[PDB]
């Protein structure tokens, strides 16, 4: 399905990402919105073998096992398909884990590009929550 982003903004925020590891929810929510449009069954394959699944793309080299990328890892311990239901709690609690693991939020590319250093808030503003 494709969230609306105060719909998206409310959800993430019923799991817990607001301020999560110092990340307020406005850079969660352009995060989705650069990485996948919302989508939850959006997918990305890589040169590397993997692909990005879901509303985070959650790369399968390092977090979840979708059965056929080359010297995987399963760091979030789920199947990948798992990350593509409607229903974001297993994307949401993987993306927990990625964001305890080093470099915060730059383990998205879409946020490094398009988010960081920005008016994030704009993400949220306009919305009931």
């Amino acid at each position: 399905k494709v969230f609306g982003r105060c719909e998206l903004a409310a959800a993430m925020k019923r799991h817990g990402l607001d301020n999560y590891r110092g990340y307020s929810l406005g850079n969660w929510v352009c995060a989705a919105k650069f990485e996948s449009n919302f989508n939850t069954q959006a997918t990305n394959r890589n040169t590397d073998g993997s692909t990005d699944y879901g509303i985070l793309q959650i790369n399968s080299r390092w977090w979840c096992n979708d059965g056929r990328t080359p010297g995987s890892r399963n760091l979030c311990n789920i199947p990948c398909s798992a990350l593509l239901s409607s229903d974001i709690t297993a994307s949401v609690n993987c993306a927990k884990k990625i964001v305890s693991d080093g470099n915060g939020m730059n383990a998205w590319v879409a946020w490094r590009n398009r988010c960081k250093g920005t008016d994030v808030q704009a993400w949220i503003r306009g919305c009931r929550l």
